[PDB]
DNA sequence: ATGCATGAGGA
DNA sequence: TCCTCATGCAT
DNA sequence: ATGCATGAGGA
DNA sequence: TCCTCATGCAT
């Protein structure tokens, strides 16, 4: 094993956030600098997820090398109802990956558009793969 | 959470390795291409650790964004004795972070240079923070 | 694929 | 000094 | 900081 | 179609 393991990534995240704050940069500032200085800008959202390890170990591993260059050098949409959420969570608990059919049922059952439900389960499986 | 969570990073790693092999590139080839095309070369070791998630979630998160640019576009040293290792592991089990004093003891006790032992525990704590 | 090491940054 | 974190030479 | 979404790539 | 994975707009 050559790449950073989980404990090391947690330390890098710690260090990165300290340096950013020490230097007076916002998460947004860093994301913008990454595009200006290294050719790949990142959003405030991604910088926030990285610093909190709210990403999978696979994604954190891709990003760490990129953010490390910065560190060295610096030196219509629909909103889901509260009750529908809980039920959705309950379902996720039963089956993490419902089929197109299971899903269609669950949609009508909750009276929600199919695509919205398909996406909710996709987002939920992704969140479950996050470190934090 | 915006960055990739653990499950998503595992999927990206899977995908990345499949594409690399499908395209006929070695891990070394990719590491070299990253320097030629994106300005930050990586070693075969890092590409191997990334593909196996033998890095922390923090480090995987840094690397994923960088390797993602590639993926899109492609489309004197001392050797430790076997018995000393086991004992060292036993020790690690008792105390993960021994002090300079604890360490010095353990060194003489095993008749090994101090620095070598300090480094072994540092490497061991790092390995423990890895996803895999 | 991985053991032993280095080096930057902060401790 | 000495840790953490990222990374890699040598094997 | 995070809910809901998109889009690339493969399934 | 439809998943996984990376990423972000809008809130």
């Amino acid at each position: 094993e050559e790449p950073s393991d989980l404990e090391e990534l947690e330390q890098f995240a710690k260090t990165f956030k300290q340096r950013r704050i020490k230097l007076g940069f916002t998460q947004g500032d860093v994301g913008l600098a990454m595009g200006k200085l290294y050719g790949n800008d990142f959003s405030q959202t991604t910088i926030s997820r990285f610093e909190a390890l709210n990403l999978s170990f696979k994604n954190m591993s891709k990003l760490k090398p990129l953010l490390e260059k910065w560190l060295n050098d610096a030196e219509k949409r629909t909103s889901i109802e509260t009750n529908i959420r809980v039920a959705l969570e309950k379902s996720f608990m039963e089956n993490q990956k419902p089929t197109s059919e299971d899903i269609t049922l669950i949609a009508e059952q909750l009276n929600m558009e199919k695509e919205v439900i398909r996406v909710w389960f996709s987002n939920r499986r992704q969140k479950e793969k996050r470190i934090n």
